[PDB]
Order: structure tokens, then sequence, then C-alpha cells
């Protein structure tokens, strides 16, 4: 029940990050949160599937090169439900990114290509509430 | 040179608003805020001038549609200082955009065209810290 919001220019640089606080449709068969460069290339595409492409709530992270999904890293914990909201913060290493939940769970993805800085992030099925910068 | 960040698919439908907030550089001659459709097409653009082409510490407001500038309407209350910090919110109604200053100052412009929704909104020269919608 939504089209996610896009933003260009955020310029994450090493060292920083960005948190979402965003409200999940109560029939949201999932949501994405992207890091990249473009809608073709991400270093970070984070999927909250609560039951799509076969996964019935489990998180599932890639980058996107050209294009081309690499290879998926998917993870146990699983901090939501249909009709909450989401809080999750992103924070950007050379080295990896941190995903970190209120729920207080936390986990990391390595980067796979170093950006000076990460220009684009786009939302999917999250209907945004604000977007932070630190 | 220097813009900031562009924000698409905002979805800001009236009786709902947008409260941006960032950092003014020390050396800042002016910023501005803009929403619209997109870069030649805006409902409002909101432009606050420290010295700015004979304009000092004024707020200038225009509309812009296909690139052409429509009649300016200039204001005299400025409530920011440079190398500060800056928050500002716009509520958007069907006939027109009520900005409110943390100052608790608020005067509003006409909508020159009614969308259905507003898509767009990027600032120039002004450092992005975070976007609210409510
Ligand atoms: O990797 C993220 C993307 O995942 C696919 S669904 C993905 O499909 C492959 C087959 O190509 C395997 O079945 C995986 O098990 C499955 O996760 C999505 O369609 C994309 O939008 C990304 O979410
Ligand atoms: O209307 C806001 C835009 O104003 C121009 S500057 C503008 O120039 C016209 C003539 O072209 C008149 O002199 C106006 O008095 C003067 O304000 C800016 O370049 C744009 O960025 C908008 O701020």
């Amino acid at each position: 029940a939504s089209a996610g919001v896009a933003v260009t220019n955020l310029n994450l640089k090493p060292g920083h990050c960005v948190e979402i606080k965003g409200s999940i449709p109560p029939d949201c068969k999932g949501f994405a949160v992207n890091l990249g460069e473009d809608a073709s290339n991400f270093l970070l595409h984070f999927n909250a599937r609560f039951d799509l492409h076969g996964d019935v709530n489990k998180i599932v992270c890639n980058s996107k090169e050209a294009d081309a999904w690499g290879s998926e890293q998917r993870e146990e914990v699983f901090p939501f439900q249909q009709g909450a909201e989401v809080m999750v913060c992103f924070e950007y290493q050379t080295q990896k990114i941190i995903i970190k939940f209120s729920s207080g769970d936390q986990f990391s993805f390595p980067v796979r290509k170093v950006l000076p800085s990460i220009p684009f992030l786009s939302l999917e099925g999250l209907a945004f509430k604000s977007i932070t910068t630190e």
C-alpha cells in the first residue's frame, strides 16, 4: 500500500549513519531499504520479508552491480510485525555496514564496493516518517 | 557550487506537512528549499537570502513552471543565522502552502497549481540533517 521514497545526494560517508523511522502496512509482504548509487547499483539491499519469494519472516541482504544481484546473506532475527513501526539505523564503515534496530538487535553486511560516500537511498513498501543523518 | 539533497516520491497530499532540518554554513549567501514536480517546476521555491542579488536578510518565494519563474513574493521576517541550524515546516492545503519557522513565525504562499500530491523536494546550499512527514 505504497511506493517508496527516493533520496539522492545523500552523500553518506564512512563513519556516519542514516536512521529511517517508518511504518509497515498491515498487509506488507515485505519491505526494502536500498543504499547505493542508483536503482541498478546497491551497496546494500536490505529486504525484510514477511511472506515473499519463499521467505517467511526472514531478512535478506545483498548488493547489486549493473542490474545483477550478488550473493545473499540471510538473517534469522526478524524483530518486525506487519502494521508496526520500524526504526532502523545504518552505519557506514569501509569494511561493513552495521544495521541496528530499536529492538537492540544488530548485525552487519560486508561492503563489496567501497564508495567514498553513498549517494542514493530508496525505500519500498515502507511508509516513511522521517530520515536522519549523523 | 553547493545544492544538496533531492527527495522524490515525497507524496505530500493536502492536509499534510514536511519539516526540514539542517545546517546553514557560516559563509552562506542564501539557501533554498524547493517543493513541486521536478527541477523545472516548483509549486514553491523558498529562498532565504542573507546577502544575494541586492536582497539582504530577506525571504523570496516564487513558483516555477517549465523553468519560467512566476511572481516573487518577498517577506521581511528572517529568523536565520549563518553557521547555525535551521528547521522549517511546510503544510500543504489545496489553496495555499503554510510555512512555519521554529520561531513560531508563519506565512503562506498561494498554490498556483493544485497537484493531487507533491512528488518532489530539494535543498540548495543547506546541510541536510533530517526530513519528517506528518
Ligand atoms: O537478493 C535480493 C533479491 O532477491 C530476489 S528473490 C531471490 O531470487 C533468487 C533467484 O534468482 C533466489 O530464489 C533467492 O532465494 C531469492 O531471495 C528479489 O526478487 C529481489 O527483489 C531482491 O530482493
Ligand atoms: O524568483 C526567485 C528566483 O529569483 C532569481 S533572482 C531574480 O531575478 C529577477 C530577474 O531575472 C529579478 O531581478 C528578481 O528581483 C530576482 O530576485 C534567482 O536566481 C532564482 O534562484 C530564484 O531565487
